């Protein structure tokens, strides 16, 4: 017996903290509890109209899946008439992405604890049979205490099994994040995200995403030539790792399974003072 459902009037509804094309997120406090919940509003007529049926209720599902403190947390739902309400952790610091503009740059005790952080979260994601599809830095939150809680599992692929391969189309997910594969092979795997990572590796270390320019398609050539270049003084041993993620055989990606999966990538010479089993207990470095 679990606690009864929730309603809209359980709460005082606040600030808009974001706004999707399907979803609008607000601030919430529970009057009986003083507690604030991110809720996630969906308008069910919207959904069905647009078919988005499969998006929501997988990133539903995903998200009940998972528990793991480097993850938004689904602590509730419930509707009335018109609307799906999804109450969500607020990450009270904000995406990712707004620290990298606002400092411009991390430096490598900063690229290497946070890169660390998202790496331990892909592990555990990726034991469950779940790629992301989506990785950036605007889908990666911060919490009260500057730790990562990954989010937007809308788009994801739950994999069987028996396959390490999931249909998926480049022109849905983020373009500067998108992997050779899917605009390829219109296919995703495990090692996508691995993709993903290193070109946030890259953001985080030189300011900006590896593959820019002036549209989509222009960044979809640029990605399928591997064609970037590293800033000079970009770290050492983050330029080797980053190397050996933007790679464009999804076989060859440090962390995939046919490279013998997370235990390579948690060793490699970057992450040498990293203490990976209790990162979420550890300070943050000071951005
Ligand atoms: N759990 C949360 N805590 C704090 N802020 C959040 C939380 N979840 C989402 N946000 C913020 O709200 C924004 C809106 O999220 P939402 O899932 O509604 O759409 P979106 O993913 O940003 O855009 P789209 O669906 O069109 O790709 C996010 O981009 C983020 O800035």
């Amino acid at each position: 017996p679990q606690p009864r459902k929730k309603r809209p009037e359980d709460f005082k509804f606040g600030k808009i903290l974001g706004e999707g094309s399907f979803s609008t997120v607000v601030l919430a406090r529970e009057l009986a509890t003083s507690r604030e919940y991110a809720i996630k509003i969906l308008e069910k007529r919207h959904i069905i109209k647009e078919n988005k049926v499969p998006y929501v209720t997988r990133e539903r599902d995903v998200m009940s899946r998972l528990d793991h403190p480097f993850f938004v947390k689904l602590y509730f739902t419930f509707q009335d008439d018109e609307k799906l309400y999804f109450g969500l952790s607020y990450a009270k610091n904000g995406e990712l992405l707004k620290y990298i503009r606002k400092i411009g740059s991390f430096d490598e005790t900063c690229t290497r604890f946070y890169t660390a952080e998202i790496v331990s979260a892909l592990e555990y994601l990726h034991g469950k049979g779940i790629i992301h599809r989506d990785l950036k830095p605007e889908n990666i939150l911060l919490n009260e205490d500057m730790h990562i809680q990954i989010t937007d599992f809308g788009t994801a692929k739950v994999l069987s099994p028996e396959s390490k391969q999931a249909r998926a189309n480049a022109f849905v997910g983020t373009a500067q994040y998108v992997s050779p594969e899917l605009l390829t092979e219109k296919s995703a795997c495990k090692s996508s995200d691995l993709w993903a990572l290193g070109c946030i590796i890259y953001q985080l270390v030189a300011g900006l995403p590896p593959f820019r320019a002036g549209n989509e398609y222009l960044i979809f050539q640029k990605i399928i030539k591997l064609e970037y270049d590293f800033p000079e003084k970009f770290f050492p041993k983050a330029r080797d790792l980053v190397e050996k993620l933007l790679v464009l055989d999804a076989t060859k990606r440090l962390g995939c399974e046919e490279m013998e999966g997370y235990g390579p990538l948690k060793a490699h010479p970057f992450f040498e003072s990293v203490t990976w089993e209790n990162l979420h207990q550890q300070t943050p470095p000071k951005l």
